[PDB]
């Protein structure tokens, strides 16, 4: 209900993600760690990459144990490291110390951000996508196995430049949201996979076969900035967003994220309906242009914004563009994810982000890709 010591334990800069302070080893080494519900490894800088403020020094730790195994993790950047275990704690988190797997990062490319204040990543998703395989127990799994911390965590990510928010570990803080929580099932415990059953732009249904909304999956990912949509869905959404915002024209490159525009009510709300807890029942989460038109503050050659909805080949990714609207409860114990209106979300006098239900939606199981 109330975890005041964990409130406001997240920091970041716009476009660089949200991080939490952790300690690794004995005596404790303080590191800032990106909170990532889209991956499953605890991986920290362990060598003096010039972009890093701090890094894990295994030689200074008496509780370090070598697993004598390496791991190589390419993405569409990359990183490589050495697997071990050590004692891990979260200063503005529950009062516990856990022995966790750590990938000591020894080489990387396009992974760390030049100018950011974090030097590792906390993968909070499930073992099935852990590298090199599902035998490497993710951090949160170790946390639950070794303590009486309940098997859930919740995230309030606050946008718009410093950002902040809260990671409530083992519970929910009711001051972080307004109205009620609405829950969608976690379809499979790998990513935080969910099913989208309907899409509306300013209340107008896109009218697509709902399978296309989830081709080939839909996930909830704090480690991605954009709302990413499958190519066909993105196509249809931009078309509809263009129509709704017709009073001004804009170049095609802007909608494709290939150029910024410099200059809210011009733009429509976007609603995703998610599978509910009950047969034939759904609910709707709604975001504003405040969430999906993101300011780009680092423009030396210019008040510019990037269109932060983009096309994807890996499915829908509900990134920061979605999560900044909402308090999001990752209720692992019950295989579900709760959304509520965030008490910190950016909005105006006319429109607010919303979570509403129940709605009647048939054939919701058919929306999943197999
Ligand atoms: C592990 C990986 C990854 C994420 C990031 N994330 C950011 O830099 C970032 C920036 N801003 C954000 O919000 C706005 F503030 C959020 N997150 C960086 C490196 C990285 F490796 C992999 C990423 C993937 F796309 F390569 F798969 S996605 C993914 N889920 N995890």
């Amino acid at each position: 209900g109330s975890f005041v010591e964990m409130v406001d334990n997240l920091r970041g800069k716009s476009g660089q993600g949200y991080y939490v302070e952790m300690t690794v080893g004995s005596p404790p080494q303080t590191l800032n760690i990106l909170v990532d519900t889209g991956s499953s490894n605890f991986a920290v800088g362990a060598a003096p990459h010039p972009f890093l403020h701090r890094y894990y020094q295994r030689q200074l730790s008496s509780t370090y144990r070598d697993l004598r195994k390496g791991v190589y993790v390419p993405y569409t950047g990359k990183w490589e490291g050495e697997l071990g275990t050590d004692l891990v704690s979260i200063p503005h988190g529950p009062n516990v110390t856990v022995r966790a797997n750590i990938a000591a990062i020894t080489e990387s490319d396009k992974f760390f951000i030049n100018g950011s204040n974090w030097e590792g990543i906390l993968g909070l998703a499930y073992a099935e996508i852990a590298r090199p395989d599902d035998s490497l127990e993710p951090f949160f799994d170790s946390l639950v196995k070794q303590t009486h911390v309940p098997n859930l965590f919740s995230l309030q990510l606050c946008g718009a430049a410093s950002v902040g928010g809260s990671m409530i570990i083992g519970g929910i803080d009711h001051s972080l949201y307004t109205g009620s929580l609405w829950y969608t099932p976690i379809r499979r415990e790998w990513y935080y996979e969910v099913i989208i059953v309907r899409v509306e732009i300013n209340g107008q249904d896109l009218k697509m076969d709902c399978k296309e909304y989830n081709y080939d999956k839909s996930i909830v990912d704090s480690g991605t900035t954009n709302l990413r949509l499958p190519k066909k869905v993105f196509e249809a959404a931009v078309k509809s967003i263009k129509a709704a915002s017709s009073t001004e024209k804009f170049p095609d490159g802007f909608w494709l994220g290939e150029q910024l525009v410099c200059w809210w009510n011009i733009f429509p709300v976007i609603s995703l309906y998610l599978m509910g807890e009950v047969t034939n029942q759904s609910f709707r989460i709604t975001i504003l242009p405040q969430q999906y038109l993101r300011p780009v503050e680092d423009v030396a050659t210019s008040d510019c914004y990037k269109f932060a909805i983009s096309q994807s080949s890996t499915g829908t990714v509900m990134g920061a563009v979605i999560m900044e609207g909402f308090y999001v409860v990752f209720d692992r114990a019950r295989k579900r994810i709760g959304f509520a209106v965030s008490a910190c979300h950016v909005h105006d006098e006319f429109r607010t982000a919303a979570v509403e239900g129940p709605f009647v939606t048939l054939d919701m199981e058919d929306c999943g890709y197999n």
